[PDB]
RNA sequence: ACUGAAACUGUAGUAGAACCAAUCGGGGUCGUCAAUA
């Protein structure tokens, strides 16, 4: 057996039947480089290029804010509607 | 217990060399035609 390691799992619970449903992310490496101004290149391939990896557009994820109740009241005191403020 | 910043995938390189749209040919010249009764 080779042990699990990356990826996420779906819900489950005591009598599913089913595995877990999984999740990938995708990512993509870029690539970029500097000009060097005078001769107009990238001075090199070592120094002159360098690469991101990035998670693509399109790819939607959850987190969760949480507060106490002492905060939601005094939030909910001076907006009602402050749930509407947090999409951004 | 707090998103790093900032950085042009650019720089040089002629889709080109070679190959005949060509070879042969007098603008010429003479015997009939038709099938029945």
């Amino acid at each position: 057996l080779k042990g699990e390691r990356g990826g996420y799992v779906g819900q489950f619970e005591q009598e599913q039947r089913n595995l877990p449903n999984t999740g990938k992310i995708n990512s993509e490496l870029f690539t970029h480089n500097t000009i060097q101004d005078d001769v107009q290149r990238p001075t090199s391939d070592v120094g002159g290029v360098y690469s991101y990896e990035a998670i693509i557009a399109g790819q939607t994820f959850v987190a969760e804010l949480r507060l106490p109740d002492s905060l939601v009241k005094q939030i909910t005191s001076k907006n009602k509607n402050w749930q509407a403020q947090l999409k951004a």
